[PDB]
């Protein structure tokens, strides 16, 4: 009968406590026997916890806690001295707080809070055979960082009775050592949950509470308010072990479930619009900003780049407080670009991304370069531009989005030669929303888009690929600000597109404007978009121009990249494309040119036309170019790829890279043979011992390092 | 027919911000031939069991019962529920055999012999909750078996002369064809997330075959129309709860219709499949299945060939719906008008899809949209779309948000977050040619349809749309859209708009009457604070606005005064965050007045007066009314000898006769503050008169300045209700209300007219005899015995128009 005696004892302990009968405690030791007579159960926990939760409220009324006795200490001892029950009550408490958080009473809460404090007093209570937790301290965060997200109206009515009990138990001594009785974390969530829920104590800057009135209180809006004004507390949450800060606030507001909250969506945004301003007017000793605004955006981005890491969340957690935060970050960005002393420097907000990409140099182009966009979009299309104000002239330019977009194009693996569209519209839509500030709003654009074409090609080629979805925006904007003719750099593009969409129909001619690699993009993308074959592209073209070949090279490049994309999707070859290219080559082989310098993954001697192309291509792809160089080289003549200049110096320098990938096993044969037969009837460098050496082992370098000397 | 729609509207109003409506309470006493036997039983006839183990609507009933509103008949409500519980306290084998004898027949010999077996099915089905929930899953299930049995011998092209026949047989009955529908509803709502992968294809082929028969189902619980009003309910509920199933299904009622119903000219084929399946596969595919949006490539190797009927030996659901979106005959069929998808239907689908149900992470659910919006924003207008007019975009989004209502919600937040991404590109441009006027217009035209005053059905919709008009403005703030600066080398910061909207159709929004709520009156201040950066001074641009605001749009200031204490630290912190210098000269006089009032109340120091007698008497009133102090400690501290005193004593009478009402509409009968007014009157008498009738006159004939600077802040719900108060309080005075007043009789009649034009009452309609007294002793213009016998009828004008000409 391990139960009957249990209830008999925990009942005899009921009346014996109404009066502090001296030394009437050994009846505690008795229960030990009972517990020793019982060691699935999950009831000993509740049986032993209700004794406390009921004897407290039963004695209270006869006397206040301080003048109550030495009872709870001995109870906690007789409980903890058997390190198996102490491994259960914790579990039942955490189990009933979370799941049935609302299905609780107003008299069981305090019964757990006081027990929690009493636990904190017996720090020697430390068990190690409890998976998930190591020490006691961890338990507090473990349960509270789950309560303050699922249900907030129970982390306040549980972190208030604890204080109202501590300030009635130990409120006899401890002028200074008081701090150390309560657990620290309790005394922080208050500082974050009280104002939020009730406004009467937002910004405003006695003996004791009403003698433990909680047992027959009239509410919680006055028991949480009769305690926030207590001059003994407001002079207590200033030490370091009770100091809430700015980042540690975002980390908790980002985790509130929109649903299960208690505030309407049009009331939990005033709280943020106030707090974000209360933490910007502070000192850094506390952790808050010193009155600036830079440190108010750096510190909101450095948290979003830290809360997503634990939410990989493949393709569910309810709508987090996230998003809202990013709306209180643009209401603040419109206050440092719209001003009269701009001095428009933006080196910051980008060096913040140069760090996360160096922690692991969840790859870069998987889950971090998709937040450097979700952020960079929610902003206005003006922040991407500098807007200097040297002497009121207020010229235009950009040097921190180019130097950066040249290292985030590695994101879009779909195409490889292009950015996405949604990050190319903001730019062109910004240079139009910034010229306004200038005097002649149609003489800066001509300057920006002319400095471009030489510093950030990768942005135009993503326009060319999207023109028919973009023109009716720029036009309707320049015709909505002021009805004046377009500039000479958002117009040339319309002409170069119309000189295409017509001549593809029924055939007339092509105009061949100055820069090749833009006309070629227009042409190729239009073909692809109209589903035409690859035979019109090659007949509607000049034959006597000095700017013909430089179009065909560029046309071969996109074909290569499309092959490579088709390989990274249900790996195969897509035979048809391998034909187009060879035609292209034959369309330029009776002119005496050199197409083999796209396959130089360096910058040694490539004429200026490649750099402006390779500096637009991702690096996920140029690591594969060899996977495409040994498919369309053998599909050519065995002799029309040798009259060139320095051929094999690319061939074998590329085979050196075809191996690192292994460590198409069926393609190893074709590479081993085609990069083995040319080496006889090749350039006049060597006549033997080079094919032998190549057959020896993977020592092409050990001999080439000396062979390339003479050649 | 009507009262039920009214109950629905009231409930929809009692959930987003729920205490009680206002028009119903006004009508309880005015309209009380129609509040009993036409609206109460309308709310008590629904007496269903408490289906939810809680109070879902009985909240409103209990709240009304807290008052005298519902009569003792309330008891019969409870006694009725019990009675309902007294009402609800509570072969097939050979059918399975026959219905199962079919499968062997249909392998090769389906040569018109599958008829007599149908005759037997129908002959035994004649004789047959469990009676229905069991037979449905017995008829239907036979499909999923017979189909799969015949789909191994030959494809559907050649076979398939039984299915139409079996369905023809089923529809031949009436009490069973109406069970399969609800059974499929339940079987695709609850058990849908996990039932099977071949119990589906046996439902697409039962959906289609129910289309080529065009049966009649005019009688049903909900679906009254033909099928076309049934597919949409199903598909909408489903795509709102379960997405993957919607696509798994839509892409199986198609693949079964390019194989079957093939080999026929392309002009009539498009009538076999319903329209909505395509009208929804044009939307789902590019949402879930990326790689088909228009970014990567158009891969095509099998474009012109009947795609293989492989769903029974397939590999997955990512090649049965992508080997279909690439078939030319379809991709060239999604261009007709019978099924388009336009930029006002995409929203009403995407703006009702609650997270916790979708299959996408947040940072992909927030890229899909940004792709869509930027695809219906570069599309012609003959098709659904807007060429490049960001204005038109925002207009459409706002119109949809307004036409979605007919709190906490997740989908709507995303739309309201894209509004900001669109707008913030405007305020940072300073159009000066297309300005905020393009936006507010929408409201004005959504708010004119409800002018045909009716039986408490449109007012509710009016305030319901108004609350959303407000919620929006709080959902597209960069926080200074509501500010109209200019440019002539400098910036003036003026705001000529949002003042008309407030003076016309916003002040009649919230409680307390004369004020607004403290969620929209902070945006104006937190916006002048944030737009005062562009200028060069930043301390005078604010004083200019706040000095102009005294003449026009005064209803804002008062809403600050009434709500100051929870507004001071906000600004005191914002300013220090931005500049970090002293405050201006017009944002601190308010603080000084508040502090003076406070410091004077505790002890008493003959409060001063800041020459603005409709501000300095709002502080004084609210500070009292919140701390529950009485009158005597309210006007015992005024120092009126010759300064502006009577005005500070009339503003209080206004504020005290506009809160006798907020304590009437809000579950009450009468409040005891009229004594405060009977005292203010005795204080205005001791002075040299200072008459008080300006307030009780609606025209603008001779009302002095403040007399029309006040009514320009009230609401038309109250000003239409003053006579009530005028006739409540009057009887507490006599022999001085007239003989020493000016224009009393005229006003009394002007009021007694509207006291009759309200309704189509001993405590309500009693001043009949009262107004039948003032005449015998009044300012005698003619007033001999005619108005004593002429106002004794229904014509207060048959002779008054002339009896006033003799004055």
């Amino acid at each position: 009968e391990p139960l009957g005696i249990l209830q008999s004892a925990l009942s005899d302990l009921r009346p014996l406590v109404t009066d502090a009968n001296k030394y009437e405690d050994v009846s505690a030791q008795v229960a030990v026997i009972s517990e020793k007579l019982i060691a699935q159960e999950q009831t000993v926990a509740d049986l032993l916890l209700t004794c406390f939760c009921q004897c407290l409220i039963a004695a209270s009324g006869t006397n206040p806690p301080d003048r109550q006795g030495q009872w709870p200490t001995l109870y906690v001892k007789m409980l903890c001295g058997h390190q198996w029950a102490f491994a259960a009550v914790l579990r039942r408490m955490l189990q009933l707080l979370r799941f049935q958080a609302p299905f609780l009473k107003d008299s069981h809460i305090v019964g757990l809070a006081a027990f929690s404090i009493h636990l904190h007093e017996c720090q020697p209570s430390l068990q190690f055979l409890i998976t998930g937790v190591q020490n006691l301290e961890h338990y507090w965060e473990n349960l509270l960082n789950l309560l303050c997200s699922d249900s907030v109206g129970v982390c306040l009515k549980l972190c208030t009775a604890a204080i109202s009990y501590a300030f009635c138990r130990f409120s006899e001594l401890h002028q200074d050592i008081f701090s150390g009785c309560v657990p620290p974390l309790f005394l922080r969530k208050l500082q974050y949950l009280v104002p939020r829920l009730i406004w009467e104590t937002r910004g405003e800057v006695a003996d004791s509470p009403l003698n433990w009135n909680l047992y027959a209180l009239a509410g919680w809006k006055e028991a949480a308010l009769s305690l926030w004004n207590q001059n003994r507390l407001q002079g207590l949450l200033r030490e370091k072990s009770f100091q809430v800060t700015f980042m540690d606030w975002l980390l908790w507001e980002m985790t509130l479930k929109s649903n299960n909250d208690v505030l309407c969506d049009t009331d939990r945004q005033e709280y943020q619009r106030w707090a974000v301003n209360h933490y910007l007017s502070e000192s850094s000793v506390v952790g808050g900003c010193n009155g600036d605004l830079e440190r108010g955006c750096i510190t909101i981005a450095e948290a979003v780049l830290q809360f997503s890491n634990r939410h990989i969340q493949h393709s569910l957690k309810s709508h987090t407080g996230l998003g809202d935060i990013l709306c209180r970050l643009q209401e603040l960005i419109c206050d440092i670009v719209t001003s009269h002393h701009q001095k428009g420097r933006r080196h910051f907000f980008f060096a913040i991304f140069y760090q996360r990409l160096e922690l692991h140099k969840h790859l870069s182009k998987q889950g971090v370069l998709e937040m450097c966009c979700r952020i960079l979009l929610g902003l206005p299309p003006l922040f991407l531009i500098n807007t200097p104000s040297e002497k009121g002239i207020r010229t235009l330019g950009s040097e921190d989005f180019w130097q950066f977009v040249n290292k985030e194009l590695k994101n879009l693996g779909p195409r490889g030669y292009a950015l996405p569209y949604n990050i190319t519209a903001h730019f062109f839509r910004g240079v139009i929303s910034a010229s306004v500030q200038c005097k002649d709003s149609s003489e800066a654009v001509n300057s920006i888009l002319s400095a471009t074409y030489s510093t950030c090609p990768a942005l135009l080629i993503s326009a060319a690929v999207g023109w028919p979805q973009l023109d009716p925006v720029l036009r309707s904007q320049w015709c909505s600000l002021f009805g004046v003719d377009l500039p000479k750099e958002l117009r040339t593009l319309r002409e170069q597109q119309a000189s295409v969409d017509s001549c593809l129909s029924q055939g007339e001619k092509l105009s061949l404007s100055c820069t090749p690699w833009l006309s070629a993009a227009f042409l190729y993308s239009t073909v692809q978009r109209k589903k035409l074959p690859c035979s019109r592209m090659l007949e509607i073209l000049d034959g006597l121009s000095s700017n013909f070949s430089m179009v065909l090279i560029s046309l071969l490049f996109f074909s290569v990249m499309d092959i490579i994309y088709m390989f990274l999707k249900d790996g195969r070859k897509h035979k048809d494309l391998l034909e187009n290219c060879v035609h292209i080559i034959h369309c330029l082989e009776q002119k005496g040119e050199t197409w083999v310098w796209l396959f130089q993954m360096t910058d040694e001697r490539k004429p200026e036309l490649g750099l402006h192309l390779h500096r637009a291509a991702s690096d996920v792809f140029l690591n594969l170019m060899p996977f495409a160089f040994f498919w369309l080289v053998p599909s050519l003549q065995l002799e029309q790829v040798v009259q060139q200049q320095d051929f094999l110096v690319i061939a074998l320098d590329m085979y050196h890279k075809f191996l690192q990938l292994f460590v198409h096993h069926l393609d190893s044969h074709d590479v081993f043979t085609c990069g083995r037969q040319f080496l006889l009837c090749c350039v006049p460098k060597c006549q033997k011992p080079n094919s032998a050496i190549l057959k020896k082992m993977l020592e092409s370098w050990e001999e080439h390092d000396p062979e390339l000397a003479a050649v």
